[PDB]
């Protein structure tokens, strides 16, 4: 588990991370004020299960609230009112103990940070940016969901809570908080939220200033069709759009190309995610996932958000895929500890580890069989992966002696290793 930036100075922190998304959407409602306490107690098991990092929820307190139709929400962290750590997940003191316990067990803690907007309208907060000083996107004329003079990116919904991240004083505010998270809360890196709401270069700057050598990941969720007609991106692939962001922020990016293929393509089409790209410079910057707090289910109310959920009969296949392939994989809290995929994932993580699969490992796709058949070249062993495939045996696609590593779902999930 080394460190170092990629050959392109991209902050993938050694290319051998295995991340646990340390929360689900309904945590504030299912274990109110008690999440840091649970993470603290489970620190030893997370480390033993094989994760080298954990994506923690937004540490900034959120007392927001909404009701839309028959749904309600708030306090999850994405509509924060100040940097005070005494929120819905637990107290400042409890966060410090969780971070320490996690760090102590060998799991780097990555905080989710939301620079785009804040709960501008909350009455009792410690940050008060008055209007008319250029601190807000809406301090400038705001025609549409396009960059204006006060906000160099898209806006969140109405844009009325969007910050001018480029304003010297705002940039500085975030900068110092990132430094704070790092030296007082054990930050080993950050997950940048809603990266489409502000310039990618600003992310590069923040990291340069506070955590140059840490890990970073940006959440860019914007399809080709969201860009203007005359924009090069309007007719670009999902890979291109996200690679472009990663080149500019110098941070790994969530593989929405893969997610898109998982949702709308067939299993054989998964070789079209950013992680399957034949150029190591492209692959190695992908941060793969099966579902997250937005896309997937969560225990509790409404089944969570489930905006782009994976078909239930592909969950094991999806995990065998991300866990044996290039890019940096992210495991969803619930699959691991709530829905019983624990044993299955532990297995795959051990296979990834023994094989020495890393972010830039080579992967080749075989086309003469049904499903997905891939040969992954780990630094230690070669993996042959067959998902929902009629492949007979590894020898049909690769030379050398093979031993079965995994065999689940009726032969639907098969992995062999040299
Ligand atoms: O003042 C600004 C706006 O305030 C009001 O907006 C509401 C939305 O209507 C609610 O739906 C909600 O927003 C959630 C959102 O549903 C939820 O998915 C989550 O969003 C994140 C996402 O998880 C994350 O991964 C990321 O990439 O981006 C999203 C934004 O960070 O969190 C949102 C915020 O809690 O709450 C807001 C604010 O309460 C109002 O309806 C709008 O008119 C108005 O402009
Ligand atoms: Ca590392
Ligand atoms: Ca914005």
């Amino acid at each position: 588990d080394q460190a170092g930036k990629s050959p392109n100075a991209v902050r993938y922190h050694g290319g051998d991370e295995i991340i646990l998304q340390g929360f689900h959407w309904n945590v504030v409602r299912e274990a109110p004020n008690d999440w840091y306490n649970i993470l603290r107690q489970q620190a030893a098991t997370i480390a033993a299960d094989g994760f080298s990092a954990i994506w923690m929820p937004v540490p900034w307190r959120d007392f927001s609230s909404w009701s839309d139709g028959s749904k309600s929400g708030g306090g999850e962290g994405y509509f924060w009112h100040d940097f005070n750590k005494n929120g819905r997940y637990g107290s400042d003191a409890q966060l410090r103990q969780a971070a320490s316990a996690l760090g102590g067990a060998g799991v780097k803690v990555l905080y989710d940070v939301v620079p785009n907007h804040m709960n501008r309208g909350y009455p009792d907060k410690e940050i008060n940016l008055p209007a008319g000083q250029g601190f807000w996107r809406n301090d400038c004329a705001d025609p549409g969901n396009y960059p204006n003079d006060c906000d160099d990116g898209d806006r969140f919904i109405g844009g009325d809570a969007d910050l001018n991240t480029g304003h010297p004083q705002v940039y500085g505010m975030f900068r110092d908080e990132f430094t704070n998270l790092r030296s007082q809360y054990g930050a080993g890196g950050f997950r940048f939220d809603f990266v489409r709401g502000y310039a990618p270069e600003r992310v590069n700057s923040w990291m340069t200033d506070s955590a140059d050598n840490s890990f970073c990941v940006g959440q860019l969720w914007k399809g080709p069709s969201e860009y203007p007609n005359w924009d090069w991106r309007n007719t670009a692939s999902w890979q291109q759009i996200i690679k472009d962001w990663s080149d500019r922020a110098k941070c790994p990016v969530f593989d929405f190309a893969l997610k898109e293929r998982m949702q709308n393509g067939s299993i054989a089409d998964w070789k079209h995610g950013l992680n399957g790209n034949p150029d190591p410079r492209w692959r190695e910057v992908a941060v793969t996932f099966v579902d997250n707090h937005d896309t997937g289910y969560s225990p509790g109310q409404n089944g969570g958000q489930h905006h782009w959920a994976l078909q239930d009969g592909l969950i094991r296949q999806a995990y065998a895929y991300i866990l044996t392939s290039p890019g940096t994989p992210v495991v969803y809290w619930d699959h691991m500890y709530d829905w019983g995929y624990g044993d299955f994932i532990r297995q795959l993580i051990q296979v990834r580890r023994a094989a020495g699969v890393r972010a830039d490992s080579a992967i080749s796709f075989h086309s003469g069989y049904s499903g997905l058949v891939a040969t992954v070249s780990g630094s230690q062993q070669t993996l042959v992966v067959a998902l929902n495939s009629d492949l007979g045996n590894p020898g049909q696609v690769a030379s050398g002696s093979f031993s079965e590593a995994v065999n689940a779902s009726n032969g639907q999930v098969r992995v062999w290793r040299s």
